[PDB]
């Protein structure tokens, strides 16, 4: 694998941040709430570290720069994520990635999911 000695076992020297998308990638919709939806995901196998949370990316465009796409950060190192308040009848690009202690890596592919529509005034 590698060249080197062994002595002071305790823990890593270094980290190195996640430089593979999240797997397992789904967009589901709120079950009566159209405007929210949930994103489900996985940690990648590369894994060259651990992990302590995740960020979401979305926004109405999807030529735009990183930096209009909103942070959605998620606490607890949750899986999924919820949004409500959305447009309806809209195509929303969502990202899902990776940060450890380190930092974030490299985002997943622009997963576009057609937003639901209201069907009957009854909801809840």
């Amino acid at each position: 694998g590698s060249s080197g000695s062994s002595g002071t076992a305790h823990g890593t020297t270094f980290e190195l941040v996640p430089t593979s998308p999240p797997k397992d990638v789904t967009v589901v919709s709120k079950e009566g709430k159209p405007k929210t939806i949930i994103v489900n995901w996985q940690p990648p196998s590369e894994a060259n570290g651990k992990i302590t949370g995740y960020i979401i990316y979305y926004s109405t465009d999807v030529n735009a720069e990183i930096h209009d796409w909103v942070i959605e950060p998620v606490v607890g190192n949750r899986l999924t994520h919820q949004i409500q308040e959305l447009t309806l009848d809209t195509p929303y690009y969502f990202k899902i990635q990776a940060r450890n202690s380190k930092g974030m890596g490299p985002m997943s592919e622009a997963v576009q999911f057609r937003t639901p529509k209201a069907s009957g005034p009854s909801s809840g």
